[PDB]
Order: C-alpha cells, then structure tokens, then sequence
C-alpha cells in the first residue's frame, strides 16, 4: 500500500543507484561471505555504533528469513527457484554492496565513484577509456 | 547460513518475546494503519532522528516485498496466502509491535510492563489480580 | 538424621511459609520459565553476586536431577511418579517462589506480606475480607 | 530443559571431575560423616558465613530429600536401587567432597592439588610415582 | 574437532585469503629457497625476534615432516602423493607468503593490498581494469 | 632440505629430548583432551598473548592438519597407520608435552625438572630412587 525510498536517509534515491548495470553488481555468497569475515563481532555487538551496521542486521535477517521461506516453499510445492532468486536479487545485492562499500571508504566516495561509473557508462563505445571501475583506498 | 538475534538494543531476549503468547498482540492490518497514519510524514525525507525509524521502514518495506511476492504468486498461481502468514505474521508482529511501541513511552517503560505482563500471567489463574493492562505516559 | 532449616539463614522458617495453600504457588514449569527468561545472564555470569543467585543454581540442578531419576524409573518400567513429583512440588514451589521473590522488591517487603497472609489465613473465613491481600510495589 | 555450569564461579566442575576418575571419591556416609563429626553447629549458625556454606548446606539437605525418597521407594517399590545409589554418586560425591574439602585449606588450593592429580594419572605407568594423594596444610 | 583461525591474532581471516587464486602463489620450492636465503641467520639467531620469527620455524618443521611422511609412504610403497601434495599446496604457501610479505613492508599494507585484490576479484571480469593490482614499497 | 633446531631459544629440543625416553610421554589425545579441558577460550582470543602460546597453537593446527591427512588416506588406503601413529609421536609428543608443561610452572621449571630426570635415569638400579616424576606448584 505503501512505498519508501531505502536509500533516502544515506542521501542516495533509488534513480541514483539503478543507474548502475544489474550485471555489474556480484553474486550473493561472496558478498555474504565478504561481510560475515569482515564484521562477524561487528554485527553481533551489544552496541549499535553506526545506523549502516543496524540496517544491514536487518537486511540479513530479512534474507535469512527469506531463503528459510524458499526451503518451506520447496518442501511444500505441492523453475520454481528460477524467476523467484533474480528478483528478489536484483534489490538485496544492491542493498547489501551499498552498505558494506559505504561502510569504508566515508560513505561519500562512493558517491563520486558511481556518479564518474556513470558519466563513463553514458558515453558510446565509440571512445570509450579502458579503466572505468573503483578504486583502491 | 547463519544464527543472528535481530535485536541487540536491550530486546536482545528473544524469550522475553517468547513469553507473551500469540494471540495477544494485534493483527497486521491494524498495526500498520496506525502507523502510517501517525506517521506518514515523519517517515518520509527523515535525517537519523532515531535508530527506531530506520528499523522500523525496512521493516516495513521487507513486508511490502513479501506482500509482493504474495501478491505476484497469486497472480501466477499456476490457500497459497493461507500457509504462509501462519510464519510470516508470527515473526513480524514480535518485530514491529516492540518498535511501535517503544517509539513512544521512552523505550524502557515497555520493558517493565512486559516483565509486570509477564509475571501478572505467571501468577495463578485461581487467583488472579482483575486486570493489568498497558499504562501510556 | 538431623535436618536444617534453610530459610533460618536468610530469616525465616519452612512452618512459617507452610500456611500458604498449595493452589496458591504457580506451576513449576511457568515459575523455571519466567527465572530462566528473567536472568539467564545473572545465572550464567562468572559472578555469584547476591547468595540467592548461588542457591536458585543447586536447586535447578537438583531438579533437573530429579527429572533425570524419573526419567531413568520410566525407563526401568518398560501413579508412584505422580506421588513422587507432588511431593518436591511443594517444597521446590516454596523455595523458588520465595528465592524469585525475594530478589527483587528488597526481600523485605516478602515477610511483610507472607506474615500478613499467615495473619488472614488465621483468621476463621466468616470474618475475612472478599479477597486476599496481594503483594506490592 | 537447560544445561548449567554447577561452579563457573568456583573454577568449572566438569572439566575438573573429567580430570579426576569417578571412583577416586570416598563412600557418601563417610562423607557425610566426617562433614558431621566436624560442623554440626556451624552449619545450623543462624548467620551466611559463607556462599559456599550456603551451597553446601543446601547440597546436604538435598540429598536428605533424596534419601527420603530412596526410603518411600524402598517401602513402596511394588537391583535397581544399586545403579540409583551409584548413578548420583557420582555428581553428589563431587559436590560434597569439593565443599568438604574446600571449605578448609583456602579453597584455592584444590585446584592446584586436582591439576597435579590430573598430570599424574596422565603420566604413563612405566614411570610413575607411588603415590599423589591430597597434602594437609 | 575445534579448529582456530591462525591469522586472527595477527588481524586476518583465512577465507579473507582464500579468495586469491591457487596460481597466484608461486611455487613452494622458490618460497622456500627465497625465505631461507634471506633470513638464514634471523631464523638460526638463538633470539625469536618477530613472532612471525617464531612461526616460521615450526611451519618449515611441520613441512619438513611431511616429505618424511611421504618418504616413508614411497618407501612402504615399494595418483595419491600428487593429490597429497596439491592438498597442503594452498594453505602452506598462504601461511608463507603471508608470512614473508608481512616480515618486510611493515606487515599493514598488505591488509590493504589483500583487500583492494579483494575488490577486484568481486567485480566481474568485464568491467575490470587491463592489470591487477600489485604489491607496493 | 635443511636440519633446524626446533628451539634453540627455549634451550635446545635436541638433546633435551636426548635425554628423555620416548615412552615417557604419555598418549596424544590424553594431551590434546588435557589442553584442551584448560584452555579453550585462552588461545582462541584474538590477541598474541605469549609467542609460547602462538607456537602452541600453530602445532595444534598442524596436528588437526595431520589427522585430517590421515582420516583421507584411511578412507582412500586402495598395518602402516600404527607406524604413522608411532613416528610422529615422539615429535608431536615432544612438541605439545613441552607447551602444555612450560605454558605453567614459569617455563623455566621444566629445565632443572628434566635435567634432574636424566640424572635418575643415568643412575644404575642397582640403587635408584623409586620415583622421579614432575614436581607441582
């Protein structure tokens, strides 16, 4: 019934960050793999230092929940997996990269770095420079 | 693939939860027209006012998804909607009605009149104070 | 043998808590429940801090004990194991009421209100008040 | 229903009995009575001397409740009686001779002593020494 | 059994590693022979220096050992060995090339440059740049 | 390759061995059982608490390495295990009876303890005293 802007309170919009090609964004068990190693005591701690960590406890709950949801579906089905992971794909690899990647770099750079992506990506191949990903920091 | 407590701030006791059956905590669509209706602008071009906000609108934007799913599973069907609230509800009432709540009142007098509920429904049916409902403030 | 009273430490006496009626104290099980989900991290800390944490250990694990000899007569078996559990129920009531009790609200206030019930009980019930004076505060 | 450390405060007690073999623990009635034969009064002192009096008082009436118990099923049976006195034997003895012993000699140095016990028995028997019994102080 | 993360103490993870390809690591031999050459003297110095010092010695051990082992089963002989060597393949030239590395450059930058190697293996092979990038200072 | 004194800086594994039968160490998982019953937690702290307690878990990693090496080759074999068992073990022996034993006692203790051994052992048995076995404290 109703809709929000995930990104709004970061500063982002959801025209901003859909930008981007889907394709670009990576699988979902290495980015999972990628934070656990990361912040395993950071997102179990008693203290919830910074809202990124906060939102993104919720989004891992969420998937959790999710996939335990697609485990239920498949012992009661009665392709299925197939439309269902794209979709809900397309949303949770955005949302779990944005917060991991903001997480370091200030939160800011990766403002400049996919506004630069996306003047890059605008251009025609015709003339196009070979280096356009992120930096290293 | 992993066991993480979706609260930490003091609501980490998910027995505390556990403790108050089901049927005591209100349905979906109550809940949320209370909550839109008592904030529809305060949740709409925020600043990080409250950690509460925040968990609260991904929360509310995981149900809309699944509501989605729901929604584009009847569309391509082929009882579906019945099974899957029997989970789904259950989880996300123990997650919004203690944000709600708490949003008002301080955060730390749900706490007490939980542990009070709590120890008022422990207590034996035979004798039994008449009532100890939920004291706003 | 020889028995001591193990109330007598604390101030008071098994006979003085033997006027309460056995319909008064709740079920065992909403009574472990309720200590279990109330401070499960004060009886799982390295610290004894207040003696009651210390004494409300050996009587759950005695307890626990006790499920495990009934669980080891069943399997001998294959009546006595109902007079065997209302026997301790009364005894692990008093001691668990009172230890749960009396940790918070001072373990002042409990004498108070158990002389006080000692008081009303004593009373013929022609001559009694419509109800029975409850705790407070 | 829960597994709970008997003495996390007082070192652990289940690696520490894991150490020790189940027979090395005397007889429960000479415990029982060398406990008497020193502390009849102490015990029944109207007074905490100690948290670790208090548990080990609460321990001995313990086990008078379940002394009474193996006297009603005795007189109520209609073999067995043999594995229930050697099946809490082994928990009771550990917990009584660990107060006994304990409570005398500073309490700290039980575990020294259980610590060289547990380097001597690891020792093979080709090169062993005759004896590593308990040293009076 | 239990296993424990070795580089965790020194700030690393193992899958943090274990996202670099197997051919990206030389070959044991040169490792080895590099390692030996460099610090023949620091490894034989009577005095343990850096941990890392200390590490070393019993990794180069450990290692030694296991070409007894696989003396002793060609011996015993007289396919396997092969897939016994390309086990430990990856985890000793990852303990020793994270080990030489960090002895020199002041083991933090390459936390930095593991983690930009990191970022780069995530992208997709299509938007990368034309080279990886290489250790620095 | 090379031949390297294991610890040079712990006085020299070599001729301390030497002097030590190798019977004398006891069975490799009463070690492991020992070791561990002590000090789960202590070496899983992500802190380098002693470089003794780095070389200590570094050999225990490669003891579980070992024992997953021989878990393969028994259930991929198509009388040499026992061998297997029996070579390691006066190394890994050696090596973990050494930690355990030095990690208490101030790890000095071990040298005079063992320097008093070879003198027993050296004495004939025409007159020898009953027992040399390790010293407490």
């Amino acid at each position: 019934y109703y809709d929000i802007d995930p990104y709004k309170e970061f500063g982002a919009s959801v025209e901003l960050l859909s930008f981007l090609p889907s394709d670009f964004f990576p699988s979902i068990r290495d980015l999972l793999d990628t934070a656990s190693a990361l912040y395993r005591e950071a997102l179990e701690s008693p203290e919830h230092c910074s809202p990124h960590h906060t939102a993104l406890r919720q989004a891992i709950l969420c998937w959790g929940e999710l996939m335990n949801l697609a485990t239920w579906v498949g012992s009661n089905l009665e392709l299925v997996v197939s439309y269902v992971n794209v979709n809900m794909g397309l949303k949770i690899r955005q949302l779990l990269w944005f917060h991991i990647s903001c997480l370091t770099f200030g939160r800011e750079t990766v403002l400049e770095y996919l506004v630069s992506f996306g003047v890059w990506i605008r251009t025609p191949p015709a003339y196009r420079p070979p280096n356009a990903p992120i930096l290293s920091t």
